[PDB]
């Protein structure tokens, strides 16, 4: 796992796979990683409807709030996630952020780890996290997909750490433990560029100033490798080291 | 439905959506646009390796090729629809192309046509637009997405046409009609920014000179709009008029 040799692979895989496709925009490059499907089974009806009621009672809990992306713009009294689930389609396919109520910053040294278990051990998973984010206040934030789309694109369950490689390898242990899911629950699948730390479980760094929002970081290295000349390894090394990067390892901040 | 009313509308809650957010990158804009979800009923395991066998039955076609969009970086003789279909994940959740095999080219004038229906009608819809491309040299290409994805995001099949609005309302009704598809079959559904032709109908003009791939266009007109001052229908029918959209309308050609 913890070896920098396939973390670089995958990003040059990407990288190359981009430019033999033709893919020139940042939109087109980003589906690449996005669209990189796992072997998973899909919920069935029984097991969605469970998956929604579950985020429901996260969200009736005290200390934490479940809210669709969607719902970035709205103050935390317009929320209503009943209604949301009731109402708006959106529901079924969206993220939704898990965020606790003392809100926890950001700081400069963060990272998100992603989490890919069989999509029946969603609402479980979910329920792990919620249970890590009540005794680790070095996690942030948490985001799981929508039933409907569970392990159907690159990613469907993430959490936000303010730290280091070391703490997210610590924090994945633990949270798998806490789930109580079996070892043929989670996946074997490593998002493009991201550090596989372990069965189903991926890590990356962010960079302070890089365009974060829906995983894209790494999009804009390669698009800057795009405009670029010679073997594709030297574009992303030098691409790597120019917006904060370890040009061995994309997943981590430099040095 | 022919009114530019609704579509310079829903481009402006778009945009307003996206400020209100606070999404200032061109993935992050696109992201609404994208997974804005229509109220369908997914296919059932049945259904979708029957929508898998049909999609392999419409490549046997002597006219036609289908090809899933992950391998644009393959030369005709490459393609192995078959193999991908059984041992490629990807082949539940990506875009395949449908293809003449004499290549009608993309004209100056030229648009895309999204169908919206129900998933259980997906390969009957597919059928139906191979039909319509034997017929219609109008009709360039056609996309579909897999399966798992059908009717889970703002598009799930679309025609690229040589021609103009006319046109496009004309083989759309011929479309449905052709198709035997039940009126109820079909999805009210108008991805953001698109002229609404008919139930489960929905047109837009590309530009010569803009970026398309994915259905991007009007990321960017919202990207510039973002970076300016005054009320954002003034900043929208700039940005639309500066990138040669009708700035009443901004699912069209200028002029």
């Amino acid at each position: 796992r913890l070896t920098s040799k396939q973390t670089f692979a995958s990003f040059q895989q990407w990288a190359e796979k981009a430019e033999a496709l033709g893919r020139d925009t940042e939109i087109g490059i980003y589906m690449i990683y996005k669209r990189d499907t796992p072997d998973t089974t899909p919920m069935n009806a029984a097991e969605q409807e469970h998956y929604l009621e579950t985020l429901q009672a996260l969200d009736n809990k005290k200390n934490l709030i479940i809210r669709p992306q969607i719902h970035d713009d709205r103050e935390e009294e317009e929320l209503d996630l009943g209604r949301y689930i009731a109402e708006d389609r959106n529901a079924r396919t969206g993220f939704f952020r898990m965020v606790p109520k003392d809100q926890r910053a950001p700081e400069t040294n963060s990272g998100r780890l992603t989490i890919g278990v069989e999509p029946k051990y969603g609402a479980q998973l979910a329920l792990a996290m919620a249970t890590l984010m009540d005794k680790h206040k070095s996690v942030t934030q948490g985001k799981v997909v929508g039933p409907a789309k569970y392990g159907q694109q690159t990613d469907s369950a993430i959490l936000y750490i303010n730290g280091d490689l070391a703490k997210a390898v610590k924090l994945g242990e633990k949270l798998k433990k806490l789930s109580g899911i079996p070892p043929e629950g989670f996946v074997e699948h490593t998002p493009l560029s991201m550090q596989s730390t372990g069965l189903g479980l991926s890590y990356a760094e962010s960079v302070e100033g890089q365009p974060s929002s829906h995983g894209q970081a790494r999009t804009h290295v390669i698009m800057d490798a795009l405009k670029g000349q010679g073997p594709m390894e030297n574009r992303l090394k030098m691409a790597l080291a120019e917006r904060g990067y370890d040009p061995e390892n994309p997943a981590l901040r430099a040095r």
